C-alpha cells in the first residue's frame, strides 16, 4: 500500500461533503480539531447571573483509523515550499498540549454591557 | 421620560438584564441574542462544478447581532431605566459620535467558522508555528 504518515504530517481527509484536517503525531495517532456542539444555561455567581455557554468544536486526540473512518486521506504539507516546519519533536509535543481545548462563547448580560460602555465612553473596563 | 442620545438603557428582563444604547427618535441599538447553526456551502468550485454533489466549506455557529430597532419594542413588557453607570468616572464621548459609531455596528455577528479553511488554520499552526487570527469567536467587520 502507501507509507504510513511521519511525525508532524497534515492529513487532509476527504469527506463525502467537506475535508477533514488533523495532524500525525505518532504510533497510529492524530491530533485535530473536532466539532463538538453544546449549548447550556448557566448561573453564574456574584443575585446570579444566567449565561449561554456556546461551544463548537474541541481538540481531541484519536486513531487515524477512528477519525479517517472509510474516507480516504493523504499527507499534504503544502506549505514546505514557503515555511519552515518545527522539528517533528517540537510539533507534537505542541499538538498534544492543546488536546482537550475548546471553542466556546460565554454570554452572560455584562458581555452587552461592556459593549454599549464601548460605545458611551470608549472604554473597555477590566472587573 | 424619554432617553437622550447616547443612554445606555438597562432592561430588566425576568432571568437577565439586557442593555442597549439609545440613538435617537425611538430606536436602540444592542447586541442581540441571535443563536444559529447553519451550514455553508463551498464555492471554490462554484464556477467549475464537475459534480451535483453539494459541498460545504464547513458550519457557521452565530451567537448574537448587533441590531437596531424600536426601544418599545425591545423593552416588550419588561421595565427599563436610564443608565449611564460610568459618568462619575470619565465623560462620554460626544453624543453625535456615539451615535456614529454605534449605527456603524449594526449588522456585524458575533459567530465561529467551523471550516476546512479554519481547521488547516489550527494544524498549520502546529507544523510552522504560524500565529492563526480566528482560533475563538470572532466579531465581523
Ligand atoms: C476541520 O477540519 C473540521 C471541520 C468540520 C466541519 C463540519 C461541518
Ligand atoms: C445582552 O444584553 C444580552 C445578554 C443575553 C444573556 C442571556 C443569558
Amino acid at each position: 500500500p502507501i507509507p504510513e504518515p511521519k511525525p508532524g504530517d497534515l492529513i487532509e481527509i476527504f469527506r463525502p461533503f467537506y475535508r477533514h484536517w488533523a495532524i500525525y503525531v505518532g504510533d497510529g495517532y492524530v491530533v485535530h480539531l473536532a466539532p463538538d456542539i453544546l449549548l447550556a444555561l448557566t448561573n453564574d455567581k456574584e443575585r446570579l447571573l444566567l449565561g449561554v455557554i456556546c461551544k463548537v468544536a474541541i481538540v481531541k486526540k484519536e486513531l487515524l483509523y477512528d477519525v479517517a473512518g472509510s474516507d480516504k486521506y493523504q499527507v499534504n504539507n503544502k506549505h514546505d515550499d514557503k515555511y519552515s516546519p518545527l522539528p517533528c519533536s517540537k510539533i507534537i509535543q505542541r499538538a498534544e498540549e492543546l488536546v482537550g481545548q475548546e471553542v466556546l462563547y460565554k454570554l452572560t448580560s455584562e458581555n452587552c454591557e461592556h459593549f454599549v460602555n464601548e460605545l458611551r465612553y470608549g472604554v473597555a473596563r477590566s472587573d
